């Protein structure tokens, strides 16, 4: 979990659909920095596609640790134009950047 690039991978691509800041209007991404506590598709106002707005469960590491290890095989495939990183486990350092922003 280095949130050093979890802020930062997620904030230099996923910073443009999903700007951490006040919430409010959703967009293409909301800010994920609450995804403990979002639903696996429930954003205020952008309700994800059925895809995610139908799932049931919130966005735990081990829940986005299947969507952000496989993403294309998750949700990040529909409008998320990202399924992977240079690496692999780039996807656990966003984790980093959630697990401590979504834990407060
Ligand atoms: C950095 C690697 C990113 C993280 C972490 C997340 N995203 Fe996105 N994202 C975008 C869209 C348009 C959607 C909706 C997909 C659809 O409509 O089918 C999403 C979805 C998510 C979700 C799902 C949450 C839920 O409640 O369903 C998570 C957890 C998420 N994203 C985290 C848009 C974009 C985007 C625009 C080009 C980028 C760069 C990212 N998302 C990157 C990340």
């Amino acid at each position: 979990g280095d949130v050093e690039k979890g802020k930062k991978i997620f904030v230099q691509k996923c910073a443009q659909c999903h700007t951490v800041e006040k919430g409010g209007k959703h967009k293409t991404g909301p800010n994920l920095h609450g995804l403990f506590g979002r639903k696996t598709g429930q954003a205020p106002g952008f309700t994800y596609t059925d895809a995610n707005k139908n799932k049931g469960i919130t966005w735990k590491e081990e829940t986005l640790m299947e969507y952000l290890e496989n993403p294309k095989k998750y949700i990040p495939g529909t409008k998320m134009i990202f399924a992977g990183i240079k690496k692999k486990t780039e996807r656990e350092d966003l984790i980093a950047y959630l697990k401590k922003a979504t834990n407060e």
